[PDB]
């Protein structure tokens, strides 16, 4: 007998992320997962993935160039922070 | 008998990231995995990943250049921090 | 008989961030594993990874330069830092 | 009977990371493992890695060059450290 | 019969960071392991890892340079340390 | 019969870093281990590590340069020190 009891009782208003996961049981490969239940990417790269069977196999003269380089400004007042009976703020 | 139990009474107002798991029982392979459930990824690169079988295999010339160079500002004020009855400000 | 019992009374208001695990029982490989439940990667680089089998095998005339050269400022007040009745600021 | 009790009873507002686990029972593998729980990367760089069977296998001229020469300011008030009725400031 | 009872009674708002586990029972290789529960890395360099099978195997010229010099620095105030009734600053 | 009890009746607001474990029972090999509960890493840096099998085997000219000369500063003014009613300042 799998018996799983989260927060029942709440009295009051907190602020929460609740994750409950119960299991009873040619490049790249994944099977059977469970990936980014609460992810967060900002300013995430990725050039070159899987370029497959056999790429630039013969003969190839390539110039990869990858220049970032920017007046980018990334500003979070909260990130992922459930928060309660607080003051948030971005003042510029 | 697998009984398990999380934060079953609260009485207030908290601030809470709950993450219970239970668990009974050709290049890159993953299986029966649980990942980022609460990630997070901030000016994150991945130039050249898995390119596949054979890549460059005979006469290649190539030139990987890679130049990060940016007037880039990344400011987070509560970064996973849950807060209760708190203040959170950035002020530029 | 197993049984797990976290933070069951809470009379208040804190901050928590509860991670509960239970289990009952070609160039990378990963199983049964759980990966970054509460994971931060700030500016993470990775130039080269599982290029595949076989890549730059024969007569490859290869140049690698990576520069990483910039004005980029990262500022976190509360990074995984949960915090109660408490005051957090970044002034610039 | 295996019987795990953690912060069974909470009066007040304290500031909390918790980390239970209960378990009963080609070129990298891993297998059963919990890796990265409450895990942080800051400016973190793999350059090459596992790059395959056979890589640069014949006659491979080639040049790796690193060069890490940057402006670049981190600055972390509250990294990891839950703190409770307290105050935290960047003043730059 | 195995009871492990930790932090049962808590009266007051301290700062915590819990971590308990329970256990009841082709280059690199792992297994069976909890890796970076409460782990940091800043600043920190991995040029050349598992390169894998027959790397450079026959008649390689190769030049390895790694360069590390730049003007980066890192100020953390309260790293991987709990606090209660306090003061953080980080002033420039 | 094993029975771990620990901090199980605080009165007041500390700063606690718990790490409890109870246990009842081709080149890099590790089996059954917890590495990393609390570990930091600042400015670590690993150059070559695992290259393979047959690496560089025959004929291999290969200059190995590692120049660390950079103005780096790292300042951290509580690392792995939890603190209770105190005060903590970096003041440039």
């Amino acid at each position: 007998p799998l018996m799983v009891k989260v927060l029942d009782a709440v009295r009051g208003s907190p602020a929460i992320n609740v994750a409950v996961h119960v299991f009873r049981k040619g490049l790249t490969t994944e099977e059977e997962f469970v990936e980014g239940i609460y992810k967060v990417e900002i300013d995430t790269k990725s050039y070159w993935k899987a370029l497959g069977i056999s790429p630039f196999h013969e003969h190839a003269e390539v110039v990869f160039t990858a220049n970032d380089s920017g007046p980018r400004r990334y500003t979070i007042a909260a990130l992922l922070s459930p928060y309660s009976y607080s003051t948030t703020a971005v003042v510029t």
